[PDB]
């Protein structure tokens, strides 16, 4: 009657941060009970770890109060069966909620809206007599959204919070040999959602796997290992701490070996007792034992060697209890003189912000999607994983261990919702709910080496319970620092600046929180501490736009260590069209309001993984080589802290405007942080025209875990001879003919001609004999469809006047119209010259003037100039160029100029000056919200069909008008239109990016000149 | 000084609750409710994170909870050796002036030599000293001796002010001042509630 | 029915060091709530304060479970009266321990003896109607060692622990006006007492 819902949910234990777990057992490294300490040695599977993913009963409700009381004693009739573990959202039971900030149920801490979605979960399942006869067996749920009560075979267990550690309970008594019943209430909503506000998609269900382990009643109840070192990292001591419980008896033993392969490294061997401690004893229930390792093998993101610690509980004539293991990683973390040091070296960390996320199973993880988005982070040249904001599945840390990679562990606590965002987090009522999401992640993840820095959370203020927890941390594990953003990201609750988006130069002076230049930050009176911001460079959509002004500050100056992109992936998710097809939904595509749109969208890769053409511009500025030229010979140093240059060549290639002259490869040979000087055999030096260009690739030649055969990790180029031409074009044996109507200048060379209308003064049509060439005139454009980076927060709803679009649309840069000032016709000696004026006005005021001449010479070629002004005080606007829409539709584009990637003036670094050909599908970037797109910048030549333009320009080629794209907010109801549209542009804007809530275009970017100049030859082939 | 209500005295170790995470919340409330409550008091001068419970984790936690909510007052603890990172004063309990008691983990050092051991900057003032236990305070005198001529030796507090007796009646209703297990009550430590300056009717010794 | 002594005994929160309280107010300095500027600046009693020291009446019990339920509803017969505030050992109940440093009962934590002495305290009071027709009505309790559960009306409020510092609750939607009861059942041992081994009289 006790275990009845009616006196169970009466209590009330979801809306009340005092009750965060009811007969939970305590959290501590990942076990497996094994009964062999080889198979314990070798991580094979353990017959005491079973799993219960798989086939559950689940039955939906709209609140846990609507659950019949009959579901404790008999699955429900209409219930369905349902894979565990899942999200409950990914299989259409209610619609996932994507909001950022604002928190998607009322504010009224602790309570939670009446209407909370409750997940009823079933199973019948089997247990061993073996189990019950002896020891105790437990359930583990690795993870529960947001909170639940626990029921077997009709009897109440328990109760638990936080989604993102796992929740343990005590099994033995509840369980009979045979058949077993499992009930599990989930809710969506509890006082815990209250530190859950993180700007994801809100989802629920048992979303991390079940397990049962069996241990025996006198057992290894946690286990701590560390790693001390001399000055010089050549000798050290791993110190091992075992606690047990259960009858502790004098034949006891506990035995911790390491192993490095099938070496024994070390042993050692000890009863139960400890140092005294204070007046009343030691830990009679606990031992340490200290191995010593000469020259250790020492693990680092660049070589993770590992060791692996057996713990052996057994008595003094041998007989095995059980067995525990983990792996060992050889590597000290310090500040020291205000550097985060590894191993005596100060990082330079190449980070990224990665949530768990999946756009078809939702926030349910898996080893191929961790081990594809590690290799893809490793081979774009990253160091480092932000688990934003909440502790990872327990499979990644292993992950990391061995791949390599250094690990931010942060605990499941974000406010960032409350007003102000400090209202919890200083409140001392809150304080024992925030220290279980701070204290049970430590014990659960301190022993894993790719942890190395501890996060008390994110956006959530500054509250006296960090400085609590903060010196908690500091207390019970000094091996890591701590690092915390909010309240100013320099609070007493931080070893390090953390700051999110602070910029390179410019200083963000908001009130009680700015964010200084993070050059500037160092320097502040008393200030000692490294610089690493926790999110920079904001990927939402076309973005990352001066990407290579924090890396070049970050090679500056020693105390800026880096720092981790916001973000790695796209958290779209999947819908099926009418047809079901598939396409990418964001904020609001499941009825969810209120929403926050496509700013769920955040990453370097789609949520396919796929790469945005962001990635490459981070792998380039990311790079462990940095390259200087001097005549031929190239300086190469090397980034690496720990390994030699041990499998990788340099490449190089010598191009003129596209053709190559000479090739070679020669070995490299660099120690860390040392160069290498290597001379080049005499290069090719052509007195003919062009740009010669030297570029340098290095290669892999061998596998590695992470990277194939001929894996590319860094590259540079270099303008090395330019010869101007001087030579005159070859003469014509004919002159264009010019044909003078009222409405237009017409001119006809062979089988050409040209149509430019005197009412619009713009080129209307051209012929190649019968067939034209073009669908719409070819018309000035100063805009271009806005960009993530350009909305911001602006909405139809709540517009902000500060952001790029709202500043353009408030002066008409959108709607402007073209008024025809002068448009005369010459006949010269060789050809016909068109001299046009046009003044773009909006309500009165004149934004543009653009004056052009065409010159069409008996050589078939029109030659445009085009002479610009744009008023002063009109917002500078997003390009200068023209466009048209083109008959043709070819099937290849082929450009010399930057590429091969889509790259904009302050996103153009990792692109190389060569000649490109590739498909028209590859000229369009598929941003899930469409906008400006594909453009490749610092081109000289561009090929389409029978069409050639020269010049020193910016383009962009697509079957969608800059019109489609603004209007249209998902890519998947894109339509090619007849033809394709083809933007030029002699100067474009850069896309910004170090937030997208503010403008972030830095000044030399942004097209501020007044007066510009541009000039094309359109050709035919 | 306003003292939490935290001594966990018979643990073994002293350590074993206030060391542990899943106690944290307990002793929580009872160090933040205080300061909630007596924070206004201009008498109070100095917090106290409680008494004789080892030095936890749990200690450090709350010392820098104190710290960043009321700066106006230092925080002590003696607990862990009085010493600790818990403590902004050296608050040894029983340290003799001149003789060292050179105990493992806890060492109570003669007060003049503790405050000269390498990198200590604080000042001392014993939580307890001088314990009143019967015919006792001999040799008080060495100690205000010790506190007038040492700058950072800046006095103690004496154990203890009253005599805990409680009172008796015989058969015939006598009082009669009683001590421990004089009410059947076993396991008990006798004398040992007596420590006082004063009679427990608040008479002098 | 879960007000009952048998479901709210059922969940042994004084054996569970993750519950100290139930719907307990936050702590603050002290409170009078005067209604007159000049009355608060000379620290005269205010009439929105009310001492309810005195007679109560109150029964021992040598375990919670020992306790009948007819207590919630109604006055037990078996009761004495008691003045209020006071320790039930000075009163001869039970027997005052003094040790030193082992702890009086057996060291287990979170638990404490199944034989564990219990007071049941109970008041009958009025409330005058003002007091119910606009504002907060909370209790007060300065001190209550090791710990209890609150009762008024026969319907149940909420726990708390820690001896030395004032637990109130909200009683305004448990009160009606005129005659009013507090059931107070207040338990020797608790998780509490862990945290409580000074060298003193238990
Ligand atoms: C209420 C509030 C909070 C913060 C935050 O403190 C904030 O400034 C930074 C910010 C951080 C995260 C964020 O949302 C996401 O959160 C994710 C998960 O954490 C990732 O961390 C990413 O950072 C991110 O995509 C959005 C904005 C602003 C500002 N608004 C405006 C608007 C106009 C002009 C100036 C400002 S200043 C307001
Ligand atoms: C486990 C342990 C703790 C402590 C303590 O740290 C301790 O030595 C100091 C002590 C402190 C208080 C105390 O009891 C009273 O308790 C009161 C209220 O709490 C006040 O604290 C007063 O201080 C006090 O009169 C009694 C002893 C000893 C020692 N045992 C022995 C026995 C023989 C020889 C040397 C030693 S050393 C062991
Ligand atoms: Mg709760
Ligand atoms: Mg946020
Ligand atoms: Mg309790
Ligand atoms: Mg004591
Ligand atoms: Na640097
Ligand atoms: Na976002
Ligand atoms: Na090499
Ligand atoms: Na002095
Ligand atoms: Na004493």
């Amino acid at each position: 009657i006790t275990d009845s819902l009616a006196v169970v949910l009466q209590r009330r234990d979801w809306e009340n941060p005092g009750v965060t777990q009811l007969n939970r057992l305590a959290a501590h490294p990942p076990f497996a009970s094994w009964r062999n300490s080889e198979e314990a040695r070798t991580d094979r599977p353990s017959q005491q770890l079973r799993s219960l993913n798989g086939e559950w009963r689940f039955a939906w409700f709209p609140a846990p109060e609507a659950v019949p009381e009959s579901w404790l004693e008999c699955d429900l009739p209409e219930a369905d069966t349902v894979v565990v573990p899942s999200n409950w959202q990914m299989h259409g039971y209610d619609a996932p909620i994507y909001t950022n900030v604002t928190y998607p149920i009322t504010v009224n801490p602790p309570f939670v809206p009446t209407e909370n979605p409750t997940g009823c979960y079933s199973l019948t399942f089997n247990v061993d007599e073996s189990w019950l006869q002896e020891g105790q067996t437990r359930i583990i749920f690795d993870g529960v959204n947001s909170a639940f009560h626990l029921w077997c075979n009709g009897r109440w267990v328990g109760y638990g919070q936080d989604s993102r550690l796992p929740s343990e309970f005590d099994l033995s008594a509840f369980l009979r040999a045979g058949e077993n019943r499992l009930a599990v209430m989930v809710l969506r909503w509890s006082d815990g959602s209250y530190l859950e506000d993180q700007d994801m998609w809100r989802m629920s269900g048992i979303f991390r796997d079940v397990s049962l382990l069996h241990k025996p009643t006198t057992q290894i109840s946690d286990f701590h290992v560390a790693t001390r070192f001399n000055d010089d990292f050549s000798r050290a001591v791993l110190e091992a701490e075992v606690q047990m419980c259960g009858e502790l008896r004098d034949y006891l033993r506990v035995t911790v070996s390491l192993w490095q392969g099938e070496t024994q490294v070390a042993s050692g061997t000890a009863p139960f007792g400890g140092e005294i401690i204070d007046e009343r004893g030691g830990y009679a229930d606990r031992v340490t034992l200290r191995l010593n390792v000469e020259n250790p093998k020492l693990w680092s993101a660049e070589i993770p060697n590992l060791y692996r610690a057996v713990v052996e509980l057994h008595t003094a004539d041998g007989t095995l209890i059980e067995a525990e293991a983990c792996d060992v990683g050889f590597r000290e973390v310090r500040i020291e003189n205000g550097l985060l040091l590894l191993n005596g070296k100060p990082l330079l960390i190449r980070g990224v912000n990665r949530h768990e996320h999946h756009p078809l199973h939702g926030q349910v993880m898996d080893e191929q999607t961790m081990v594809q988005d590690i290799l893809l982070m490793k081979q774009n040249n990253f160091n480092a994983v932000r688990c934003s904001h909440y502790p990872n599945h327990p499979l990644w840390y292993t992950l990391c261990d061995r791949y390599g990679l250094y690990v931010v562990d942060e605990a499941n606590i974000e406010t960032h919702g409350m007003v102000p965002m400090n209202r919890l987090t200083d409140d001392p009522r809150w304080l024992p709910a925030m220290s279980e999401r701070v204290t049970r992640m430590v014990q659960r993840d301190r022993n894993h080496p790719s942890v190395i820095i501890w996060s008390l959370g994110n956006e959530s203020g500054h509250g006296a319970n960090h400085d609590a927890l903060y010196r908690w941390i500091k207390s019970v594990d000094p091996s890591r620092p701590v690092q915390y953003e909010g309240g100013g990201a320099d609070t007493t609750a931080t070893d390090i600046i953390c700051p999110m988006y602070a910029r390179v130069d410019e200083d963000q002076p908001f009130p009680a929180v700015p964010k200084w230049s993070i050059k500037k930050w160092l320097s502040l009176p008393g200030e000692t501490r490294p610089l690493i911001l926790c999110q920079y460079a904001h990927a939402m959509g076309n973005s990352l736009g001066g990407f290579a002004k924090y890396w070049q500050a970050f090679r500056q100056y020693p105390r800026l260590q880096g720092g981790f992109v916001w973000d790695w992936v796209d958290q779209s998710l999947i819908k099926y069209d009418e047809n079901g097809n598939p396409w990418s939904a964001y904020g609001g595509d499941f009825g969810d309001t209120p929403n926050d749109r496509q700013f769920c969208m955040n990453g370097l890769v789609f949520a396919d993984r796929t790469p945005h053409p962001a990635l490459t511009e981070a792998k380039h500025q990311q790079q462990f080589f940095q390259f200087r030229l001097s005549g031929q010979t190239i300086e190469v140093t090397s980034e690496y802290l720990f390994r030699h240059s041990d499998n990788e060549l340099l490449h190089w290639m010598v191009a003129l405007d596209g053709k190559p002259l000479a090739s070679g490869e020669v070995p490299l040979d660099v120690a860390p942080q040392g160069k290498q000087l290597i001379e080049l055999p005499e290069l090719p030096q052509p007195e003919s025209a062009g740009q010669l260009w030297l570029t340098v690739r290095v290669v892999q030649p061998n596998a590695t875990a992470w990277s194939e055969a001929g894996h590319i990790s860094a590259w540079q180029q270099w303008r090395l001879a330019e010869n101007l031409s001087v030579t005159l074009p070859a003469a014509s044996h004919a002159i264009p003919h010019l044909t003078t109507s009222e409405m237009d200048f017409c001119i006809e060379l062979g089988n050409k001609r040209w149509q430019f209308n005197r009412q619009s003064g713009f080129l209307s049509q051209m012929w190649i004999g019968d067939k034209k060439q073009l669908l719409t005139p070819l018309r000035d454009q100063f805009t271009r469809a806005p960009l993530d980076n350009d909305i911001g927060v602006s909405e139809a709803t709540r517009i902000d006047p500060n952001a790029w679009v709202e500043r353009w649309k408030a002066a008409g840069h959108y709607q402007a119209e073209a008024a025809l000032l002068q448009c005369t016709a010459d006949t010269l000696a060789d050809a016909v010259l068109i001299t046009t004026a046009h003044a773009w006005q909006h309500q009165g005021k004149t934004l543009f003037i653009s004056r052009k001449t065409y010159r069409i010479d008996g050589s078939g070629q029109m030659a445009i100039t085009v002479d610009v002004e744009v008023a002063s005080d009109t917002p500078h606007p997003a390009r200068i160029g023209l466009n048209c829409q083109l008959a043709q539709v070819a099937e290849r584009v082929n450009w010399l100029g930057l590429g091969p990637q889509e790259n904009y003036p302050d996103r153009l670094t990792a692109a190389c000056f060569d000649r490109w050909d590739l498909p028209l599908s590859d000229m369009y970037t598929p941003y899930v919200f469409p906008s400006e797109n594909g453009l490749r910048c610092g081109t000289r030549e561009l090929n389409y069909g029978p069409h050639q333009w020269r010049g020193d320009f910016q383009f962009n080629i697509s079957r969608y008008s800059q019109q489609q794209l603004m209007e249209t907010s998902h890519r998947h109801l894109l339509h090619a239109e007849e033809g394709t549209w083809l933007n030029i542009d002699g100067f474009h804007m850069g896309i910004g990016g170090d937030d997208s809530w503010s403008p972030s275009v830095s000044a030399e970017f942004q097209l501020s000149a007044g007066r510009y100049h541009y000039q094309l030859v359109w050709c035919q082939k």
